[PDB]
């Protein structure tokens, strides 16, 4: 990898470890639209993403830099913001989560 992708497995790593597990963990897996009876998710949301996505996504070298990856993050978060209301409990998950990322992500080295 190159060394802003090392920073991006990085914080992967981070996202994925105990630390962040409270709020991280309804991001660990593609959403199961079925298992949870949200049967109307995968008309709302074209572009499913997760951390395992990401993960095996760095793990094949899919990702060619930062930004794309970052992309792939985000596209996350936002797949949670549209499809819940802002109040719900996962939303605020989302927001604590992606506060660990962006903040992180703001320290790749040049
Ligand atoms: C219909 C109630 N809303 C949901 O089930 C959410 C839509 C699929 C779902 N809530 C959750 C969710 C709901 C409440 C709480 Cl406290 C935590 C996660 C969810 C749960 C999961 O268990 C494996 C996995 C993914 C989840 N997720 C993500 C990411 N974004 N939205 C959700
Ligand atoms: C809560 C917003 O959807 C994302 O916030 C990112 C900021 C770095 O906390
Ligand atoms: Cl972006």
């Amino acid at each position: 990898l190159s060394e802003q992708l090392k920073h991006c497995n990085g914080i992967l790593k981070e996202l994925l470890s105990k630390k962040h597990a409270a709020y991280a963990w309804p991001f660990y897996k593609p959403v199961d639209a079925s298992a949870l009876g949200v049967h109307d998710y995968h008309d709302i949301i074209k572009h499913p993403m997760d951390l395992s996505t990401v993960k095996r996504k760095m793990e094949n070298r899919d990702y060619r830099d930062a930004q794309e990856f970052a992309a792939d993050v985000r596209l996350m978060f936002s797949n949670c913001y549209k499809y819940n209301p802002p109040d719900h409990d996962v939303v605020a998950m989302a927001r604590k989560l992606q506060d660990v990322f962006e903040f992180r992500y703001a320290k790749m080295p040049d």
